[PDB]
């Protein structure tokens, strides 16, 4: 009983970093077009 | 012994998604003064 309790918990530690490598990767695909099109906006204020 | 298994496996693995965790930590901090840098070049060529 005492070693699931360390189980169960240790889990508990992984599943609470699961979503975060998920979240941080949920990031880096939402801000890709913010550097997506700020290249595209200078380029076209390259012409201007 | 079967649950020490066990939780040596969850043990290797929890650092070792740290491991991912850290370099992905990088890269979001990798862009982040560059897409504050490519806001800061809008910012000054606006009134320009």
């Amino acid at each position: 009983e005492d070693l699931e309790l360390s189980l169960q918990k240790s889990d508990q530690d992984k599943a609470s970093k699961d979503h975060q490598i998920r979240n941080l990767n949920d990031e880096i695909a939402h801000q890709d077009e913010l550097i997506n099109k700020l290249n595209k906006e200078k380029k076209m204020q390259g012409e201007h």
